[PDB]
């Protein structure tokens, strides 16, 4: 499956890709405002993860940091990336079929916009001014605006007993992204595409 990343955003950001134990394709390249990445990932992989990462700096062996979304340090991630990241989310030829969605469940960087490029189902987006909106216990000094997980680390905004509800944090992202996870028990918001789909990520898409 072809994935074509792309930054729209005004400012440069170091693309991700991942399935949490394995980079997908190289696993991060930097693009420059208005540049684009063509990834290919394996038929069937599940879990997998896209995101941007922002104000890095990386030494010519591709070892580093981020402010956001860093993944132990590394240019090319092999793992998934410190909160807060928006993130698009996949697995692929699952039953002959692929799932896609954004999730707002570790927070948000960059508004993003996770689309199809081939027939049979719709995109997904979530490109409100969340960082420029963030309830003030949720700002990031880092940059970006953190999930309530990441900042209380309790049961309710974690869902760590599988009962946990929504909250007036959870219902902030909800209300700015409605087409998002806001927490992990949300009632979803994933779409199902044809499987072998093909698919882009625009960073900044409005």
């Amino acid at each position: 499956a072809t994935f074509e990343i792309v930054n729209r955003c005004s400012y440069t950001v170091w693309a991700a890709a991942s399935k949490g134990d394995a980079a997908l394709d190289a696993g991060g390249r930097q693009l420059n405002s208005g540049e684009s990445w063509t990834i290919n990932v394996e038929p069937g992989t599940n879990g997998g993860k896209i995101w941007a990462r922002t104000d890095c700096y990386f030494d010519d062996s591709g070892s580093g940091i981020c402010k956001t979304g860093d993944c132990g340090g590394l240019l090319r991630c092999k793992r998934f990336g410190r909160p807060p990241t928006t993130l698009a989310e996949f697995s692929l030829n699952q039953y002959g079929k692929d799932y896609i969605d954004i999730s707002n469940i570790k927070g948000f960087n960059v508004p993003m916009n996770f689309s199809p490029t081939t027939r049979g189902c719709r995109g997904v987006r979530c490109a409100a001014d969340i960082v420029g909106q963030c309830p003030a216990k949720l700002k990031a000094p880092g940059g970006g605006c953190n999930d309530a997980c990441t900042v209380f680390q309790t049961s309710e905004y974690c869902c760590t007993t599988g009962k946990c509800g929504p909250t007036e944090y959870s219902r902030f992202f909800k209300r700015l992204c409605p087409d998002a996870f806001s927490y992990v028990l949300d009632k979803p918001t994933t779409v199902t595409c044809p499987g072998s789909s093909n698919y882009r990520v625009t960073f900044c898409p409005t």
